[PDB]
């Protein structure tokens, strides 16, 4: 009855007409709101919708406060109609504006407690957990001009319609209405909760005019320190990220590891490929003891998983990476940028999956190692007397793991294929076994001949590939 | 037949005579010898002692080189007879000078592997490990004037005997004679091999001159880095240390835990008291995480624990903390110094237990908690944009566990009674149940007055106690 077609029809008539900026009417008290202040309001949990409905789903709305300052539209679909939900104060308790977003509730992680699988606020911005799992990094509809000293132009979802679940379903079905200045478009999210939550998406995407760049199946993340880049500053968290790495599977089927910085200066890398298999950041180690942060919990934030259906034909996995001096910067970008673009007015579709997971193993092919960690150390070498003697280097220690690696037996003859820029030297590439993890350690030390430049390598274990490529940058002035 | 009479006798009379200075003879070509090159000697293990018999103990020797230039005489026991194991050269592989010290060899690991249990090696220090340990911090016969600035004064085993064991026993008895400038002594130990090594200590001790300090039944270590002190460059080790803390069993009963410091000035300090029940240097916490140091894995290194059997009088348990630039050097030493000493010629009985291990709860009381870790860290305010913002304190997140504590309900109304000296000031003193370990986390904050002086703070759990007292001490320019 109703489809993701309905949905085109109005995106395809929007992109045909003048965009209509949206307008704040949301009053200064709320607008001037910092999150503690927001916190203040909470939605009536005895108003929450599907309430009345044999259904493990629900539904419940956000208020409009900080700059979340424009509504968004909410419609439930049912066999027989479209109900726009209507606005109202008596959803929240503050101790006709319209919603700024809403969230799904669902048994998730115990049987009589609803628990929160999907949060839509912001933009085009959606932030999905499984089972166990604490909100982390969030995913968007569209990007658009990421990183361009023009400026990025951030798409709103305008308008969403949520079916009504039958009792037994275990999935929810979710469309949106995509407007931005130069662009428009539907979007059918299939969300099924698990141990992981998995997203199905389908996009129809339509440009009202020509821009610099478009980013696909974004993903929107932030890493401050971590054991590649230590806290600047003594911090009982050994780390603080939501996410560590870029993986990526590519057209042509190497995997590519890139962990993350908190650089100095805006960072843009573009891994150019046709046909991407896969890519995703994630967070690759979760023993608590690496971040000790007992309020946010980094170690049970998700990994994003994006699979594409069909070929994305040519561009980039491309990864931004944004100076922060905290937490609250989402500093972290990664999506597909297509090289080329259509005519304004031409249909783009688009079809993937987004994978919301702790299990970063089955994130990775069960034949191909990956890195554990990537720890940065004072490069040295141990004198007669057993004193390590700096001698100016830089040291990378890159722990591999895997499936199948962790089987091998410790006498495997393991050796690294490595490479590294102009600006850089590899004064030493060793590869040893593990013991404690049943995996192999590479320790690259290298020197940098210009600290004001960046240094980029690569390295990979070899038999005679049996691990992803390590793809790490030094950013300048590190 | 033979007993530590035999020895006490010979000590004694060296007492009631002038001290005789050892005299090295040994050649350049082994004295200038660094660890590197003093590990070209090894032994021949087709002419250990004890290779004719029954037992699973063996004897192997140290050759003179480096630092240890002065012979040890070595004695076998039997049923019948004393006898002077002769020197020779052919004990060795270099690829009259007299051995240097020896080694135990016993299946602790594995049934047909002869691993070391004990070195006796240098002045009057030894080495213990149980199973599945790697050596770490020492112990010794003795200590004169530690940390005094006249002079540390470092006595040495000079005669060592051995009683060859029946081949049922487990257990393997051995006699040295120390002698120093200013005092003599005479010790039985009995080794006993196991997943803990434990040495029975019987010490009859002589002054040969007044001393400023006597130090009984030291401990030696090593702190170099750890999470309440992080390495002052990258590192990819967090920590690295023998040892972590010095844990008290105090007369009164109380239990103390002294987190170490690598101090940028030497620091002793005294726990004054009367009839001690324990010390120790512990090791507390041994996941690899921690270390990431698969050469010398300090993971792996043992706790030692000193009981007293008796009385043991009035003093102080004595820590000293030596400014090190790297692990090589011993900056750790714990002992026993006796507030009076008796006159010249006197003779001082000492009886005790080391028990070198890996099982921290065992060397704990079961009904009181202890200190798993201690984590400095930027004090600061979260504000409410969530942004954490220093305020100038420095903060201690400090973790308690215990074997009593992991099971108490969660809502138990844990506090902290804490205590400062003049040079600070303690902001905030919060104390939060652990998820994760199922113990209690301690956070302090404090203002340092003058980062010039020491500051000391302490702190323990109680419901209405719970934990050992946590005596911290900020060593002057911190
Ligand atoms: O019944 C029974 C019982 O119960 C109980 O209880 C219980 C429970 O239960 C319950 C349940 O619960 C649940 C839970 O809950 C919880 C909660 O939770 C929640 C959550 O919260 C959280 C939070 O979150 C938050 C967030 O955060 C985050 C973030 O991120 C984010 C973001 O934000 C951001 C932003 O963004 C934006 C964007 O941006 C972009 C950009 O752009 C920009 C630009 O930029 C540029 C640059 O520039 C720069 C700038 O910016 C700056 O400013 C400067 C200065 O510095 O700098 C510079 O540089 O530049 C560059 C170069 O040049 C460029 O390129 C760029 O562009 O800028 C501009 C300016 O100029 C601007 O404007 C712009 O914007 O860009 C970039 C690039 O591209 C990018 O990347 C970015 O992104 O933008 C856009 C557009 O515009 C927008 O839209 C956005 O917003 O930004 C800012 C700045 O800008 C910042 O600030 C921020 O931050 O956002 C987004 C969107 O929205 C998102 O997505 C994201 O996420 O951050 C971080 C990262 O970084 C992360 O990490 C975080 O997380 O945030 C937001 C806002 O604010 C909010 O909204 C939220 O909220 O978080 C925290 C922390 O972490 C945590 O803690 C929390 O938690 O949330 C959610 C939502 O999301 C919700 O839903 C929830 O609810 O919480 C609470 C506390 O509070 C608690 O309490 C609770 O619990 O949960 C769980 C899970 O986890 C579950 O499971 C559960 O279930 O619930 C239910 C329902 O309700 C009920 O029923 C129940 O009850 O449970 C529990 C468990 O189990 C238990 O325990 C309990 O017990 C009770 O009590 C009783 O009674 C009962 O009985
Ligand atoms: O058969 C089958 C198969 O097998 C195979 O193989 C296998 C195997 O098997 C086998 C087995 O094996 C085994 C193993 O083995 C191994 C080995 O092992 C070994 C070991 O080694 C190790 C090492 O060790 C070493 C050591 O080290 C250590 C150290 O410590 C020590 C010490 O040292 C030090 C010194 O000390 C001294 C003292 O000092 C004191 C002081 O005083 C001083 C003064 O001071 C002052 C100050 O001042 C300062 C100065 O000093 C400076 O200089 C400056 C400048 O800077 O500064 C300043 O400041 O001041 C202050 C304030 O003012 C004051 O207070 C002070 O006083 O000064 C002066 C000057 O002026 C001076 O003079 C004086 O001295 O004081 C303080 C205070 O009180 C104190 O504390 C201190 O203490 O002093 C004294 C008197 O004089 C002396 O005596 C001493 O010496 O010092 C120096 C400086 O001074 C330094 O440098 C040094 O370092 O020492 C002591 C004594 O001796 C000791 O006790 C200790 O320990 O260090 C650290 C700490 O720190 C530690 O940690 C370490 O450890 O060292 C030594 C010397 O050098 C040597 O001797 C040794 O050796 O270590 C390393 C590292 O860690 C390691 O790595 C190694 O390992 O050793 C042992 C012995 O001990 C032996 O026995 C053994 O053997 O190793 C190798 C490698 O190499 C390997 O390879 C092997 O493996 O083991 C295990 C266990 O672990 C076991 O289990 C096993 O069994 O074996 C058998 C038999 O042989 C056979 O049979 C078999 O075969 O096994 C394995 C496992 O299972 C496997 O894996 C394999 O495979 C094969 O191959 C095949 O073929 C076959 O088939």
């Amino acid at each position: 009855a109703f489809s993701i077609d309905d949905v085109a029809k109005q995106a395809q008539s929007l992109a045909g007409k003048g965009y209509e900026t949206p307008k704040s009417n949301l009053p200064s008290v709320f607008r001037d709101m910092k999150y503690a202040d927001y916190q203040q309001i909470q939605f009536n949990h005895d108003k929450a919708y599907w309430n009345n409905l044999k259904t493990p789903f629900k539904l419940e709305f956000y208020h409009q406060g900080m700059y979340f300052d424009t509504p968004v539209k909410i419609n439930e679909v049912t066999a027989t109609a479209v109900k726009r939900i209507k606005y109202s104060p008596d959803y929240f308790t503050f101790g006709d504006l319209g919603f700024a977003g809403f969230k799904v509730l669902y048994p998730i992680n115990s049987k009589d407690k609803n628990d929160e699988i999907v949060s839509m606020l912001g933009a085009s911005y959606f932030r999905v957990i499984g089972a166990g799992q604490v909100y982390g990094l969030s995913a968007r509809g569209l990007a658009i001009d990421t990183a361009l000293p023009s400026g990025e132009e951030f798409p709103r979802f305008k308008e969403f319609w949520i079916e009504r679940p039958k009792p037994t379903d275990k999935r929810l079905t979710i469309y949106a209405l995509l407007d931005s200045p130069r662009a428009t478009g539907a979007y059918k999210f299939v969300v099924m909760p698990g141990r992981d939550t998995v997203v199905d998406v389908q996009s129809k995407i339509y440009l009202r005019d020509k821009v610099g760049k478009l980013g696909v199946a974004p993903l929107t993340s932030m890493f401050l320190f971590g054991p590649n880049q230590p806290s600047p500053a003594n911090n009982y968290r050994p780390e603080l990220h939501d996410s560590n790495g870029l993986s990526i599977h590519a057209g042509n089927g190497e995997w590519i590891w890139r962990p993350l910085n908190n650089p100095k200066h805006l960072a843009v890398s573009s891994f150019s490929m046709e046909n991407p298999q896969g890519f995703g950041l994630l967070q690759r180690g979760r023993d608590f003891s690496r971040f000790e942060d007992l309020d946010d919990r980094y170690d049970l934030r998700p990994s994003a998983w994006v699979t594409p259906k069909g070929e994305w034909g040519k561009g980039s996995v491309e990864l931004v990476e944004i100076p922060t001096n905290d937490e609250t910067n989402n500093n972290i970008v990664a999506y597909w940028t297509p090289d080329q673009l259509p005519e304004p007015g031409k249909e783009m579709n688009f079809k993937y999956t987004i994978t919301f997971s702790r299990d970063e193993d089955k994130l990775h092919a069960p034949d191909n190692a990956w890195v554990q960690q990537t720890r940065r150390s004072t490069g040295d070498v141990k004198q007669s007397n057993l004193i390590r003697q700096p001698d100016g280097t830089i040291a990378f220690v890159v722990d591999f793991t895997g499936a199948e690696m962790k089987k091998l037996p410790e006498d495997t003859p393991v050796t690294a294929q490595t490479s590294i820029g102009d600006n850089g030297e590899i004064v030493e590439s060793t590869v040893r076994y593990n013991p404690v993890t049943k995996g192999w350690r590479l320790v690259m030390r290298v020197k940098v001949k210009d600290a004001k430049k960046t240094t980029e390598m690569r390295a990979a274990l070899v038999n005679a590939t049996l691990s992803e490529t390590w793809s790490y940058q030094l950013p300048a002035n590190e």
